């Protein structure tokens, strides 16, 4: 019985990966990643400049999931890319490198320099949609125009196979159109679904407050709120980039979710909220969780019920 | 102290009725829903010929709340507007009824003659703006096009103040543009937010298998999963449209629950879900909590705190 995936032409010990924003914004934060036993680790989505982002409050947690509008604070491309370059031990674990610029040319503008990265150490690109471009616009990847743009520029720019991040969608045709988009690109090779649930409110009702300060307290969702919703979006794109994978991310807080998230079609699976409150150590507890699902269904790996979520009649 | 209230130029009891599709597809529901303590009762949203719905099963139910398919199965648009001008007891509360045809041409026509017996009776109308559009395009709501011919056509046909029953919307300038659309309404006098989190997949880790029949396992969720996205779409709208109600529903299973709600902007407080599983009982407790809690803040009404949320800074 094992855990073990080879794909993008790496080894992974596990399908377990932080998501993108937690636990990997420093050097301390992708070393505490490294040593612990996740299959693999995505450093924080990064700009060209560094970034202080939003003020605090920006982030809170509550039993059911949290909200955060942090306004991506990162310590800039290069830091990444040297920590890509020089510091990472890959013989751990791989690394993927998240960036999300504020505008298609910022975008190129890290591809083009990560590429001989990527080709030299095999550091694995994650491209962030679910992100703001002309204020008054919808996020990129809201926008199908702007979202072939971005995916036309940065495929002629880094030249490589490498992934994207995805909102959540609620409509089907918007599943058909989003999938249909990236399937014009050959070298988008995995497809993350999803980033958080967006512009939720939460509301404290003692102090009759919400509870982060941006955005008059509007903020991403993720955790137990957006487990449906983000194993729906797996699965739709799932059956949908036959040609791709799915890495699957929202509402991971145990063994039976990361099941869940298997079932419906992801390859790896991506724990951000979970991992914030609980930290590292909840990646031992998910291996032996989910293996203990394995065993008492008679699964020996992963691809024997990767996908293989059943439909009724 | 009571929570009674005024508006549209009815009065209401109290701020609580059940969500559109729950306990009031059949006469024997709507003389349940009448003899509750709620404020107030919306008929399942129809069509011009009576609907069967989609296979069972088609809704299901969990503790952090529930999913649906339903095919919109519905008695038609005869049957509802014979119980609003017949068989309705306005001496006891208000009546909604929700309208949701195929087409604007559908629309066009119910609402036409809905018009007499709200002029009559005083019935007030609901459109569902969740509503199948032209091939390729999202639900109506979605498309800001579509969805400002359906208000043009519908508010010359009907020419009588009436609310629009609206999806969750995720980006902010989705929020500009819904509501910029609905500004072009005078008649529109009062927005529902929301509908169901569109196209969710639950998924049972015992089976293996989706827990409801259509489209694969794929439905709108209700109750805890989507209170914070209700609460954003409430008060996004609050803010947008201050010549509107807003009437919030969404994730409501207490006292304190409906308190979030009229903090974010809420004049009326639809419950679904929570109504679904736990029966008509449910708004009398409502009722208790929200007055409870009103007490213990020193609220002696709910327009001393409708709207007040706070935020920081
Ligand atoms: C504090 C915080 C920061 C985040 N920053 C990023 C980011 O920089 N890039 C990104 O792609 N997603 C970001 N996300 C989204 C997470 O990667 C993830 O998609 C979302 O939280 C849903 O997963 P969960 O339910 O496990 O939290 C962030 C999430 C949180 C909570
Ligand atoms: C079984 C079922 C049937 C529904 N049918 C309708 C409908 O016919 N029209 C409509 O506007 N909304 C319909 N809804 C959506 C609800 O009115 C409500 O907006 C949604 O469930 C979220 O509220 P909740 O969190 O309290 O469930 C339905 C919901 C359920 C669960
Ligand atoms: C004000 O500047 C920004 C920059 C990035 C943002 C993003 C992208 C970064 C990001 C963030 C974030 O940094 O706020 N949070 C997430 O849950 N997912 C993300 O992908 C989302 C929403 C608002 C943003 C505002
Ligand atoms: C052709 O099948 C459909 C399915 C859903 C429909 C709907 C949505 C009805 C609805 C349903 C529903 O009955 O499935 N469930 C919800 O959670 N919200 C709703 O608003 C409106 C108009 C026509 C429709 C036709």
């Amino acid at each position: 019985m094992c855990l073990k995936l080879n794909l993008l032409d790496h080894v992974f010990a596990n399908p377990f990966m932080n998501a993108a924003g937690v636990l990997c914004s420093t050097e301390e934060d992708l070393r505490c990643m490294t040593a612990s036993s996740s299959g693999a680790l995505v450093s924080k989505s990064c700009t060209s400049a560094p970034r202080d982002g939003n003020p605090e409050p920006r982030y809170m947690a509550f039993p059911l999931g949290s909200i955060n509008s942090m306004g991506l604070p990162n310590l800039g491309f290069d830091f990444y890319l040297k920590y890509a370059s020089d510091l990472h031990d890959y013989s751990k674990k791989p690394l993927f490198l998240s960036i999300s610029g504020l505008s298609v040319e910022e975008n190129v503008a890290m591809v083009r320099r990560l590429a001989p990265v990527a080709q030299e150490k095999g550091v694995l690109l994650e491209l962030n949609l679910s992100c703001p471009n002309v204020p008054g616009k919808p996020q990129v990847a809201y926008d199908f125009e702007a979202m072939r743009t971005y995916l036309q520029q940065v495929s002629l720019a880094y030249g490589l196979p490498f992934g994207v991040k995805m909102p959540p969608y609620f409509d089907i045709a918007h599943f058909d159109t989003a999938a249909a988009v990236l399937n014009e690109f050959p070298l988008v090779k995995f497809v993350t679904c999803v980033n958080s649930v967006g512009n939720g409110l939460v509301i404290d009702a003692e102090s009759e407050s919400v509870v982060i300060k941006p955005k008059q307290g509007f903020g991403g969702l993720g955790g137990k709120y957006i487990l449906p919703t983000a194993l729906a979006n797996v699965n739709a794109f799932y059956r949908r980039c036959p040609d791709k994978l799915v890495f699957g991310c929202g509402g991971v807080y145990s063994g039976e979710d990361a099941f869940l998230h298997i079932l419906a079609g992801a390859s790896m699976v991506q724990v951000g909220t979970a991992l914030q409150e609980e930290g590292p150590g909840i990646f031992t507890r998910l291996e032996d969780e989910l293996l203990e699902i394995m065993a008492r269904k008679g699964y020996r790996t992963l691809e024997e019920f990767r996908g293989r979520v059943k439909t009724i009649e």
